[PDB]
């Protein structure tokens, strides 16, 4: 029905989903020179429990780390938010090559690949499926991966892709907080956006990390190695994943430093 | 360079490696109906020990299982030969998709991939360097590779890809008997050739075996997944490194059955 390609990619993704022309779409160019430093905004928290950690899927554009979200475990709190945010999943964003593959970009600069650390307000709804499609619904972390060294912390992560090289595998994935793939400093920038791919609900207050964290070539080369084709199927390598930037339409990109 | 581009590919080697148009190249079509049944022909005779695997390594166009070769501990003989020959190395050749990657064609029948067990006259010669230009310095066992079920004896071949993911990379790859990734049925062809990418010397007697092996389409995924490039560079996969069928030019292929 979507994915990446011209025939079905982020440019014909209107004709199913409307809201892809819509004000608040997301990614955005980040412009350093037109942030408003607020001085209301409180530093990000997050306490994730590892515990929480529960599965790794191939859902044939990309693979996606699933969190157990019935109770408050695992949650994001500060920054631009009152209420606690209830982490459920975190995955990545690629491109065809290292030159691009982020989905932010920051005063034009492209970045590799990209973490997304996605959450939902359990102090407002009691589902994600409630949350998934209100302004105030989801909370994203977003952090820009720069091409250069190996990050050992991606290292569980990359070597559970064996056991999911096909649509529709799954693992167990147990024993993980994914803020140990966290950048050191949690300065950000926060905008009202959206999900960067259908149903692209304009749900999400996003958190982009000023900090960027490392991935090497071969790391990068693992995720591209994945197949979006069915076992038994000819391959058919998950390639890219990254959408265009959007535009900002007159929102405002407050910086928290 | 070389290469199985449209640059540097088996079309134009003959530039570089003039011995490419050659009267006894290799890889050829057997043709069943031409085969001729030789009564001196012997059973092919492999004993391989285990203790002589010694290494896997990226040589960016392929990768290689390099075995010590400084006695007869691992050795080829019956057959067409009188003397026995030194297991050396085996390799795989594939193609970009599961449709053709063999180099040998039987009746025109292009299989998904095929096996290179390589072997040097150890009675004749005192080292591989010397033995690899001579018209009866190399034994080659071919064995073609068709897409299906999943072939469990590439288990331990497959694991240690992910330590050469890039050009020049090598580990320790150690008591590995590769007789086991050989067919039932010894029965083959055999013809005066070359080997089939440069230097191209006309110094192989190829046995290759009527009975084919398995592979999955995820198998071959994972050898495609191989990079040519060094690390740090852009992933540049392996994808295919197949040469194209050569003129017989009047050799006979022999049949041992
Ligand atoms: O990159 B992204 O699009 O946008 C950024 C945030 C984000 C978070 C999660 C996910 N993952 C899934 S399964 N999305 C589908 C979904 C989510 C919620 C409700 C219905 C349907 C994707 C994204
Ligand atoms: O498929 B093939 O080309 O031809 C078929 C047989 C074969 C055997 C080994 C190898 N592997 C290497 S390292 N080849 C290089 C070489 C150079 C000089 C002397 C020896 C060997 C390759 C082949
Ligand atoms: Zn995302
Ligand atoms: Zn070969």
């Amino acid at each position: 029905d979507w994915g990446y390609d011209d025939k079905n990619g982020p440019e014909q993704w209107s004709k199913l989903y409307p809201i892809a022309n819509g004000n608040n779409q997301s990614p955005v160019d980040i412009k350093t020179s037109e942030t408003k430093h607020d001085t209301s905004l409180k530093p990000i928290s997050v306490s994730y429990n590892p515990a929480t950690a529960k599965e790794i899927i191939n859902v044939g554009h990309s693979f996606h780390v699933n969190f157990e979200d019935n109770d408050n475990r695992s949650v994001l709190k500060g920054g631009p938010f009152s209420d606690s945010y209830r982490l459920f999943q975190f995955h990545f964003h690629w491109g065809s090559t290292n030159e691009h593959g982020s989905e932010h970009t920051v005063d034009g600069v492209k970045y590799s690949a990209e973490l997304h650390v996605a959450h939902w307000n359990s102090a407002k709804y009691s589902s994600l499926a409630e949350a998934a499609s209100k302004a105030d619904g989801l909370a994203v972390i977003g952090v820009l991966m720069k091409v250069g060294e190996a990050n050992p912390k991606l290292q569980k992560v990359l070597d559970a892709l064996q056991a999911i090289k096909t649509k529709g595998k799954r693992a167990p994935f147990t024993n993980f907080d994914p803020s140990t793939l966290l950048p050191s400093s949690l300065d950000f920038w926060t905008y009202p956006g959206s999900l960067t791919h259908p149903p692209l609900y304009e749900s999400v207050t996003w958190i982009i990390c000023k900090e960027s964290i490392s991935v090497s070539s071969e790391q990068l080369a693992q995720f591209r190695s994945l197949l979006s084709n069915v076992e038994g199927d000819n391959a058919v390598p998950m390639q890219h994943n990254n959408r265009p930037t959007q535009p900002l339409k007159g929102r405002t990109v407050r910086a928290s430093f």
